[PDB]
């Protein structure tokens, strides 16, 4: 049960390089990253994910001096994802969103298609012109995929990771993200713990709910 | 299979006021609030859950002007989750997560428990401090909780919605959050979908992996 699984996961401290993905959990993985919900369906996001030790190397780069930690997380694991969020809100990606979902059958009519378009523009000029927070906003649905993603590859049976601890703007530079109009926020080690893992046998740790939860 | 949860669950337009969660349910709800992972462990949230009649009134006070079509959700889910952010980091939170930590029993030495807090504290003080985006970091916190909740709740087998539609400035008031320092930032109802849950029937859509994925 799910509950059992958010109960028992926890962020893997070393990785066992020997253990791969099956090609079926490889699959899967991406159909979580593809999955997510988001505001609008808006998916302001961009996933790399690095399975080959070259691929690896090169997000490690990022980890390189005050990161150094990271490092071996990162080249350790079966696989690594790269979250990244949209920068600039571009209207391209707006009308491939609801071409997208005509094309899945998501709209009766015309009038149901134009209406979902005038919502989803509506929302972003919110967040662009009155809020002046879109970059803010779009990294919010990619931190949300994020969480939804360390749960379900739990759920997998597999060891992750979430990484702040890295340099975003050497990562940025090494896959030409900064042009392409993305950024890295997050990156996802995943693969299974090893021995050296410490944190694996350590209780789980959270504040009691009489301070972080109101009933009314 | 998590996968055949993340591919079934849907954004539910409309619930079924009569069918409420079970004792069970109510519980596991509040237990995946908790166990969320966040950076440093710092949960810098606070959650609100309504269940009565009144407690939902209030909630859906927030969906009033151009959000009337969130009241609805609200009033007539089982459950209505507020997801709310700490707008300003205070040390008295810190010593509390690693306190908390300690009487958990992560630490062999006081050594480590000083190193455990010294970490936390740099990472604090460099979004404070150096990036001046400590707000924003602990707002992705919570977004990465409503991920994991939004998955969570789907292998439960309930029914969610997450809404950004809502008067945030009305609900903070309404609760008082301003002056106890967090800000409202997602409610998410939580129940069983009724028969006018006209997304329920409908294709789920996303962009392709061949836009949204690279593999290196
Ligand atoms: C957004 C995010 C960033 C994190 N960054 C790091 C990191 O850079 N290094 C690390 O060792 N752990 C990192 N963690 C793991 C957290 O310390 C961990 O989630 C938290 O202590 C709770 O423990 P758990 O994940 O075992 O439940 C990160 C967690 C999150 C959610
Ligand atoms: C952060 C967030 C905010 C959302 N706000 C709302 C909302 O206010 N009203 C609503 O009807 N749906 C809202 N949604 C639902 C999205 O439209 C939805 O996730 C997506 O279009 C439909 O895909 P799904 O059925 O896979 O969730 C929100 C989703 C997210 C992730
Ligand atoms: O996803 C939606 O439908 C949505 C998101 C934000 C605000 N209003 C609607
Ligand atoms: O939670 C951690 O261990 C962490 C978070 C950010 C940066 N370095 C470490």
């Amino acid at each position: 049960d799910i509950i059992s699984v958010a109960l028992k996961r926890h962020s893997t401290k070393a990785f066992d390089a020997s253990k791969k993905l099956t090609p079926e959990q490889a699959e899967q993985i991406k159909t979580l990253l593809q999955y997510s919900p988001s505001s609008q369906n808006s998916q302001p996001w961009h996933f790399i994910v690095a399975s080959t030790e070259e691929g690896k190397a090169r997000v490690a780069k990022s980890a390189a001096g005050n990161y150094v930690f990271s490092e071996r997380k990162m080249l350790d694991a079966s696989h690594v994802v790269v979250f990244c969020a949209k920068t600039a809100m571009d209207d391209v990606w707006l009308k491939l969103v609801v071409d997208q979902e005509d094309a899945d059958g998501r709209f009766a009519t015309p009038e149901a298609k134009a209406a979902n378009d005038k919502g989803r523009k509506f929302t972003a000029d919110v967040h662009r012109k009155d809020l002046h927070d879109d970059a803010e906003w779009m990294a919010k649905q990619v931190y949300l995929n994020v969480g939804n993603f360390l749960l379900g590859v739990a759920a997998l049976g597999l060891d992750a990771v979430p990484i702040e601890g890295f340099d975003a703007a050497i990562l940025d530079a090494e896959f030409g993200l900064k042009e392409k109009g993305y950024t890295s926020l997050v990156v996802v080690p995943v693969g299974h713990h090893s021995v050296e893992d410490f944190n694996a046998t350590l209780p789980k740790s959270r504040l009691p709910q009489n301070i972080t939860l109101t009933e009314v």
